[PDB]
């Protein structure tokens, strides 16, 4: 503990450097053959990619200008990037490179073959305990790392972590993401994994990052999410009124961890109390867990996805890919100008 601090202490300082001043370009479109496409989202698509002269594959991210300002979500694509390659830390992407043109943002990142977790959670039907818990410990450091930073995650669900090559999860997404002190009051997320103080709309906190692990972890344990309903408007009813149903199978010390992460009442939430993140990391369902060594990927992961060769992709959906068009006459160049 004596060694926690410290740790973060010059985990600050990076971070605020590399968030005063941070770089503006470095690379050209160009000098990627694109390879196929990987997802999409409102405003662009990430890419497999293949690094001309150093074969070395990333998944590249590319949005469009336009569609973009076309509904002020300007910002938040400047923070994306701006956070983005201001972090560091073992469980999040890794920016490799960033670079704009008369039509486009450009993000390329590192590749994590293993693909969404969405899927393997889907596909295996249910995590055993230890699964899940191997997952949360690591999403927990995370947290704990990104609360140092004044973060506020915000968009916690398993479309957003992606299995690496070793079994280790890899958070990506900070589209959503903010960074403030005190509370925010933006309605930015998913019903299903949505603190209840949001959908009251009252103010907001680091808070709603800590529930959203508690449906997650049930999730990834009951093979569904812990409030589900056919409409946005239903699941509201009951995030709300905190109606948690645990299925039979779930250890005590679990149902009893859930109890608190669930916690209506954020006075009462977990990673929020007194003795913050010690409640979690100590509370009986993480005993086995050697934080340490899992922060420096020494465990054994319980699962390993198969990966082919060089550029697998496999472990990822198929969508209907289009040409990358690059306009011949900069388009809003001006908005841009941090990116
Ligand atoms: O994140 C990946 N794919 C993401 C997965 N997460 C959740 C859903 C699928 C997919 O979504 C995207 O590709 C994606 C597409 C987008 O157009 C945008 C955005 O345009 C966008 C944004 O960039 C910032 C804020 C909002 C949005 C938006 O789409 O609403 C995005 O954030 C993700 C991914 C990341 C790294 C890697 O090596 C392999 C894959």
């Amino acid at each position: 503990q004596e060694s926690v601090k410290e740790f973060l202490a010059k985990a600050k300082e990076d971070f605020l450097k590399k968030w005063e001043t941070p770089s503006q370009n470095t690379a050209q479109l160009d000098q990627f053959d694109r390879i196929k496409t990987l997802g999409t989202g409102s405003f662009g698509r990430v890419m497999l990619v293949k690094h001309k002269e150093s074969g070395n594959h990333y998944a590249m991210k590319i949005l469009d200008k336009q569609k973009v300002v076309k509904l002020k979500q300007i910002e938040h694509t400047l923070n994306e990037k701006r956070i983005l390659q201001a972090v560091n830390f073992p469980f999040l992407v890794k920016l490799e490179f960033s670079f704009k043109d008369n039509s486009n943002l450009y993000m390329v990142m590192e590749y994590v073959a293993g693909g969404e977790m969405f899927s393997h959670l889907r596909r295996i039907g249910r995590f055993s305990e230890p699964h899940a818990r191997f997952y949360a410990a690591q999403i927990v450091l995370t947290f704990e790392y990104l609360h140092s930073l004044d973060l506020i995650y915000r968009d916690l669900k398993p479309e957003n972590l992606l299995i690496d090559q070793q079994g280790y999860i890899q958070v990506t997404d900070f589209g959503f993401a903010k960074r403030v002190k005190g509370r925010t009051w933006t309605l930015c997320g998913t019903p299903e994994y949505l603190a209840p103080e949001i959908i009251l709309s009252k103010g907001y906190n680091k808070a709603v990052d800590w529930w959203a692990l508690g449906v997650l972890i049930y999730e990834m344990a009951a093979g569904y999410p812990p409030f589900f309903a056919d409409q946005p408007i239903q699941i509201y009813e009951k995030i709300v009124s905190g109606k948690v149903r645990f299925p039979s199978h779930f250890s005590s010390d679990l149902k009893d961890l859930l109890r608190n992460l669930l916690q209506v009442d954020l006075t009462k939430r977990f990673g929020n109390l007194k003795n913050g993140v010690n409640d979690i990391k100590n509370h009986k369902w993480f005993a086995t867990t050697d934080w340490i060594a899992i922060y420096q990927r020494k465990v054994e992961a319980p699962f390993i996805p198969k990966f082919k060769g060089p550029g697998d992709t496999s472990n990822f959906d198929d969508y209907e890919e289009e040409e990358i068009r690059v306009s011949i006459n900069e388009k809003c160049g001006k908005e841009f100008t941090e990116f």
